């Protein structure tokens, strides 16, 4: 390679992933990487620091142009720069738009099993989660279009929070699927909030259909949310972008961001995100490569040594969604037992709700050597359940 | 000799609010400095960048110990570390507590003229500003205690956002005033939100009285501090709420997390710790530079521009200047002044109160720029009388 995907960065003590760990514990749960970031991003941060003064920052149009250029090169989708609004984070943007575009007690539709923070921002703000569960009929998840529409048509259902690609299952919806969802939301005057934070991480050539691509009129009912944070290992950068074609909605969300305190970039957000989106193409190409190898190793080891589990077919994200149902153990119990016996820490599916009690989520955005370790620890833990 | 550099203006990138989008124009409006930051802080930032991976951060105990140590050494007031909660900014913290601790339609009290952003977070959140106006007589502002108490007594008045020290008039309240304001709030079951972001910048020995030091009324107060104004780190997005009431404190923190302002960014923790552990010497030199700038500016406006009156102040690097004798609304004056001289200062109108008669001037810049701006101000006033 041209980039380091071998050495795990040495964090300071206050890391969520690596902080507070017992000796030899291996964290493979929270969605951040154990890879150093792109040097082109690093250079922009070191460059910014040399200003040696960190007063108030505006969002320059270069930021919106970088977002537009990135979306077109990586996704063959180009937003109008005018549609774009800076937010310091995807989840806080959802939180603010929940408060601005729905009322206390309104229902907000999700597709379970879905990312836990969806529930935290809906319920934490006093809105009610309603799910049109994704059907787990094969080794696959699919949409009940009848059930989805009738829930969308419920008057108290005011918003749909859509994970595109879908986390934790790792599925980049098809162009027909995204467009059909956005048409159904428009038809029932439901706002479609499309969380596309995993959108740069499709591992197949099947690229994402960003919600803002839907044709006009329905385009007036969508928001796309992106960030460099998952793509480039920049969770603590606090840079993100809302893409809102409807300009009334856009002006209202921009004010909601300002009032939440998430509308103003910190000292590194602008130059670092611009560098990521202008210069991070080559580092991401190699990243997906390392991800595809770790998934290939992961799937083969588990097929040959832990056939009682099943790594689901996934086409996006660095998170493996593993069916542990045949182990007969609740995911959280299994994950606890795993850490206790082997020191391997992975994400229980329970918090994603849906059928997550039968699933674990494993973070493969780490050097192959840590995948080898983690896969060996999983098997050791499965074997002792039998002894 | 100064150990630090207060002579060279930082070379900013294009998206600077103060210096972006400007030939020869001189911005002295928005409250950020034109000095380099303390090298002890820069060292901490460059060390954190070597991690070269910026995943999720916790708030370490060393952050709160740094805040407590700083408050004890600079202000003779050590908060309990348990009372301390990280927030990504003072104004976002105010805004979150408006939403969490008041209802839509409740009134929130301020003392006009005061920071424009207070109105934005109150009004934009669907609460109603109520002001107990400061009384302007003798070129001094005074608190109308009777009006203050009657308004705090109003059932719909549920929160007071207090600026301590007060922006834009530059006044560090006395110990008596802070405690009285806290006791009046507590008496009426009103939350006192004490924005103490200018607290380290009292340019005299006169010190600030943090709201957290009020007698065990202490259950009704929140002190908000940050290194941002003190060390020229607005965009660092590091702040700290000091909340002695443990239940109020946990609710505020929950509100910060829900809003997206409870998690530190990649530099907030090490940089704030360095500022609060190793920034004492730099701050002491800064205050000598600021006193020198104010001495020159006050003398130069008193001797050369008798048409304006700089109000007496003891805190902040901002000067509050009565321009009423020019007979011109401050918004229009500031527009004309920019057109004729290139000097950009803050019109008083947005601070409400009697701000239509005032301008605000930021003197936290090298003395060469202070000289330039003061001379341009005279140029603009002379251009009016001619």
């Amino acid at each position: 390679k041209q980039y380091d995907f071998t050495h795990v960065p040495k964090r300071q003590g206050n890391s969520i992933k690596w902080g507070g760990l017992k000796e030899k514990e291996l964290p493979m749960w929270i969605a951040e990487m154990d890879f150093r970031i792109a040097p082109e991003i690093m250079t922009s941060m070191e460059e910014k620091l040399k200003v040696a003064a960190f007063g108030y920052e505006s969002v320059p149009a270069e930021y919106y142009k970088a977002v537009a250029d990135w979306e077109e090169i990586e996704h063959r989708a180009r937003p109008k720069e005018d549609w774009c609004v800076f937010a310091s984070g995807v989840v806080p943007a959802i939180s603010a738009m929940v408060r601005q575009f729905t009322s206390p007690g309104d229902q907000i539709l999700v597709q379970e099993p879905v990312y836990n923070m969806f529930y935290s921002v809906i319920e934490g703000n006093g809105r009610r989660v309603i799910s049109s569960d994704l059907i787990y009929e094969n080794s696959k998840y699919s949409v009940n279009w009848a059930d989805l529409e009738e829930k969308l048509a419920t008057p108290s259902v005011r918003m749909m929070v859509f994970c595109n690609p879908h986390n934790p299952i790792g599925y980049a919806w098809s162009e027909e699927e995204v467009k059909r969802i956005a048409e159904l939301c428009a038809k029932h005057q439901v706002l479609l909030i499309s969380d596309e934070i995993h959108g740069d991480l499709v591992l197949t050539d099947e690229d994402i259909t960003p919600a803002f691509t839907v044709d006009w009129d329905a385009k007036n009912w969508v928001v796309s949310l992106i960030s460099p944070s998952k793509t480039f290992n920049l969770a603590a950068l606090h840079a993100a972008c809302a893409i809102i074609p409807n300009p009334d909605l856009r002006a209202r969300a921009e004010e909601s961001f300002f009032l939440a305190g998430i509308g103003e970039p910190n000292l590194l957000a602008i130059p670092a995100a611009i560098a990521a989106y202008e210069e991070g193409h080559n580092w991401l190409r190699e990243l997906k490569q390392v991800l595809r190898d770790n998934f290939a190793y992961a799937r083969e080891f588990l097929a040959k040594e832990v056939p009682e589990v099943k790594v689901l077919d996934s086409n996006a994200s660095y998170l493996a969604w593993v069916d542990i149902s045949a182990l007969g153990m609740n995911a959280e119990d299994f994950c606890k037992y795993l850490r206790e016996k082997t020191g391997l820490i992975i994400s229980a599916g329970n918090g994603y709700r849906g059928n997550g009690h039968e699933f674990v989520r494993i973070n493969l955005a780490c050097p192959k050597e840590l995948v080898i370790d983690g896969m060996q620890r999983l098997k050791q833990g499965v074997l002792n359940l039998n002894n």
